[PDB]
């Protein structure tokens, strides 16, 4: 599924991401835009044999099991295939674990480089929440 901006904002708000662990909703929408272009089926392979899955590009070395990543820890206790659903619940529930692990939203490279330090509230402007 490819979400619209406000559609994704509303879905993320319903699943409890607004202000979760200190991160306002616009952070999460900005991260999804630059990680996956709002596409629930995005995947990207990495040089360590891991793959990033879904709308928030969750990595198979640490967080989900894809059966093909050496050294996997599966800390979200979910198959990576669940993260390619058009329903974002499993991705959001795993993202909540990732942001609580330690280093906040710094797990998302595109957030760190392209969202942090900007006015991220602009990402939810004009949306009916
Ligand atoms: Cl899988």
């Amino acid at each position: 599924k490819v979400f619209g901006r406000c559609e994704l904002a509303a879905a993320m708000k319903r699943h409890g991401l607004d202000n979760y662990r200190g991160y306002s909703l616009g952070n999460w929408v900005c991260a999804a835009k630059f990680e996956s272009n709002f596409n629930t089926q995005a995947t990207n392979r990495n040089t360590d044999g891991s793959t990033d899955y879904g709308i928030l590009q969750i990595n198979s070395r640490w967080w989900c099991n894809d059966g093909r990543t050496p050294g996997s820890r599966n800390l979200c206790n979910i198959p990576c295939s669940a993260l390619l659903s058009s329903d974002i619940t499993a991705s959001v529930n795993c993202a909540k674990k990732i942001v609580s692990d330690g280093n906040g939203m710094n797990a998302w490279v595109a957030w760190r480089n392209r969202c942090k330090g900007t006015d991220v509230q602009a990402w939810i402007r004009g949306c009916r929440l």
